[PDB]
């Protein structure tokens, strides 16, 4: 359904990399932060809702996640907080790219644009951007 | 006012810089508190708006920051036209304004913000957000 994302953590270089996924459509967003504090976590959620209709997160069993700021952001954002695939071709692609730039985020939002815009299929398919994007719209 | 336009203009606040870009067409924003004007922070802010929405073109103020060649570089790369001196943003300093005191920092009151714009229904009980809009004129089936 088109409100549910599912969230992980990568850790690559001493950081972590947030990763959203939106199920239905393979779309991602994705965020290189220090460590994956409660603060963190919650700026996180709070950008990836007022940029997308964000009904249900699903994540792991991290402390990150029961934090009273995480739960205080949930609360204001109106999000219930409750791929494999999609994460895997995701480091794939930073492992591919990560050679063209200096910072790991750099690298990162390279892959996260090479992974949306990517066309899936034949001739006739559709990237991870125009699955989400067709899912909303046509929930209205 | 077609799909693929936006523009990009600078809010200074609280001593702090606001990078915003506007979708033309639908009023939705992205925004983001940065360091400085820089080239390095310029090029990342259009990398990361372009790897989440559709970006042909973007106008902007044509400030040192944007005729720099690592935003030229960047634009190249991510396949965007600059259009550099080419021709709300109040009612966003009104809603930071709004949810300041829920914040201890500018950044987290910049978010909630961008979150209030882009859900608001304009127009009446009858119109649309500019999410609906964004999602509306860019959906390709
Ligand atoms: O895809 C964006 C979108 C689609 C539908 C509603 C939205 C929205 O963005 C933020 C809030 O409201
Ligand atoms: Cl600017």
């Amino acid at each position: 359904s088109p409100g549910i994302w599912q969230l992980d953590c990568t850790h690559l270089e001493g950081k972590v990399i947030l990763v959203a996924v939106h199920v239905a459509s393979g779309y991602i967003e994705a965020e290189v932060i220090p460590a994956e504090t409660g603060q963190e976590t919650a700026y996180f959620l709070l950008k990836l809702a007022g940029r997308w209709p964000v009904k249900t997160v699903h994540t792991d069993n991290g402390s990150n996640f029961t934090s009273t700021t995480v739960k205080a952001a949930c609360d204001w954002a109106g999000i219930k907080q409750e791929i494999e695939s999609m994460n895997k071709e995701l480091k794939k692609i930073i492992g591919q790219v990560r050679d063209q730039a200096e910072h790991l985020k750099t690298a990162v939002q390279m892959a996260v644009f090479i992974h949306n815009h990517k066309r899936k299929g034949g001739i006739g398919g559709y990237s991870a951007g125009e699955r989400i994007v067709d899912i909303i719209a046509t929930d209205i």
